[PDB]
C-alpha cells in the first residue's frame, strides 16, 4: 500500500503477511458471507491495484466466484474507458499518462505508474477506484450466493 512516512511523503510499502494471512482466512471462512466485504475494505486501506491483485491472486479455488469478480472488473474497466475518453497519439512531454480501465485493474500498469497516479496532485486514486470495482463484484458473489 501507500503510507505516510515521517517526512510527509506518500511512499509505497509492501503488503504485510499479516494482512494477507487475514485475507486468506476471511476468504476461507466468509467468501460467500456479507462479512467478506467490510473485511476486504479493512484489509485494503491505502492499497495499490498491485496490492489488490496480490490479494485476489491468493484466493485458492472459488472458481465461479472469481469469474464473477473478473466479469465485474472488466465491465467497470470498459465503463471507465467510455466515461474517461482519451485521444490517440503520443503524450506531448516525457511525463504523463492517463489511466485506462486496464491500468486501474493493474493489468497494463506498473506499480511505479500506480504510485505516480495515486500520489499526483490532485490524486488519481486508482487503488480506490479498483477497490470499488472489486466491492461491486463481492456484492454480486454475496447477492447471487447459491
Amino acid at each position: 500500500p501507500i503510507v505516510q512516512n515521517l517526512q510527509g511523503q506518500m511512499v509505497h510499502q509492501a503488503i504485510s503477511p499479516r494482512t494477507l494471512n487475514a485475507w486468506v482466512k476471511v476468504v476461507e471462512e466468509k467468501a460467500f458471507s456479507p462479512e467478506v466485504i467490510p473485511m476486504f475494505s479493512a484489509l485494503s486501506e491505502g492499497a495499490t491495484p498491485q496490492d489488490l491483485n496480490t490479494m485476489l491472486n491468493t484466493v485458492g479455488g472459488h472458481q465461479a466466484a472469481m469469474q464473477m469478480l473478473k466479469e465485474t472488473i472488466n465491465e467497470e474497466a470498459a465503463e471507465w474507458d467510455r466515461l474517461h475518453p482519451v485521444h490517440a497519439g503520443p503524450i506531448a512531454p516525457g511525463q504523463m499518462r492517463e489511466p485506462r480501465g486496464s491500468d486501474i485493474a493493474g493489468t497494463t500498469s506498473t506499480l511505479q505508474e500506480q504510485i505516480g497516479w495515486m500520489t499526483h496532485n490532485p490524486p488519481i486514486p486508482v487503488g480506490e477506484i479498483y477497490k470499488r470495482w472489486i466491492i461491486l463484484g463481492l456484492n454480486k458473489i454475496v447477492r447471487m450466493y447459491s
